[PDB]
């Protein structure tokens, strides 16, 4: 009577129907559920996500240490959402945003809604209000940690000092998610590990995607610095197989390096052959030094473009 796979598929189907698609899934699985997404500004990451970018109408958490690249991504995320004629909002509770850089990554600052809330409740409330207007494609909340409850903000005693911030953040997501789904706005929560940042307790369970952003190498060329390579691990992903990983370059004052992405993916995917200490494409001389190569590619815009075209085909 028992046929494992058949029995299994029925179970899994039941699971997914009872709790939504993605509740459970094989890791090697390949997703045809294409969704609607916001390109991450990182090709590798986009692929790592399995859907080509951040799912829309979903809660995303982008945690990691300072200077790990979190913001940059979130910023790109915005720019792309905007290029697609979308409306974007930035709930700032860190007062760090450098709009000049944002424009650099291609954000239309002038049309960017910003808010700098007096408390945690307010910050979350303002966002919820904005969200249920469904006019937003994306909305980024800087510093899950900076969402300090009002009672704490207003000088309040070490008495009845409940673990309120986590509570604050939970109730908030509980109600905000439902709307987010309806609105179809992606909500990126930037969470810096300095639960995860206290509010990240519920965020862990409310996110459909969770990116572990980490800095891994200083990008150097010769005896100097040009940028830093970042690695992002998609620890959680309720819309595709999780645990995938991606790396990419972010040069000083520059966002995610396209040519960089190209040079990396192109290699691991053959299209560009890297003999140790020289890169070559279709017999072409790209250069010695991932940088000389990046240079080459950024200059010969024609090349790379056929290799972004090639790579893109082979994947998605």
């Amino acid at each position: 009577a028992p046929d494992r796979e058949k029995a299994l598929e029925l179970a899994m189907a039941q699971i997914d129907k009872n709790f939504g698609k993605g509740s459970v899934m094989r890791l090697g699985e390949e997703v045809r559920q294409p969704i609607s997404v916001i390109p991450t500004g990182s090709i590798s990451l986009d692929v790592a996500l399995g859907i080509g970018g951040l799912p829309r109408g979903r809660v995303i958490e982008i945690y990691g240490p300072e200077s790990s690249g979190k913001t940059t991504v979130a910023l790109h995320a915005v720019a792309n959402a905007q290029a697609a004629g979308g409306i974007a909002a930035f709930i700032d509770a860190e007062h760090a945003l450098d709009p000049e850089y944002a424009k650099k990554l291609g954000v239309d600052t002038d049309s960017l809604l910003v808010s700098q809330p007096d408390t945690g409740e307010q910050a979350l409330e303002i966002a919820d209000m904005l969200v249920r207007s469904g006019a937003l494609d994306i909305i980024v909340i800087d510093s899950v940690a900076a969402l300090v409850p009002r009672a704490e903000i207003e000088g309040e005693m070490g008495d009845s000092h409940v673990g309120l911030q986590a509570r604050l953040m939970s109730q908030a997501l509980r109600k905000m998610t439902g709307a987010l789904n309806n609105s179809g706005t992606t909500a990126i929560f930037i969470n810096e590990l300095r639960e995860t940042t206290t509010g990240g307790k519920a965020l862990k369970f409310y996110a459909s995607v969770r990116l572990d952003v980490r800095r891994i190498e200083t990008l150097k060329d010769g005896t100097d610095a040009v940028g830093n390579r970042t690695r992002v691990k998609v620890v959680k992903n309720k819309v595709s197989p999780p645990f995938k990983q991606a790396e990419f370059d972010i040069l000083y004052g520059q966002g995610i390096s396209r040519e960089g992405s190209l040079i990396d993916m192109g290699v691991e995917h053959g299209f560009i052959r890297k003999s140790g200490s020289w890169f070559t494409y279709e017999g072409e001389q790209l250069g010695q030094g991932k940088e000389n190569a990046r240079k080459f590619l950024l200059e010969n815009t024609d090349v790379a473009n056929e290799i972004e075209k090639k790579i893109k085909e082979k994947l998605g």
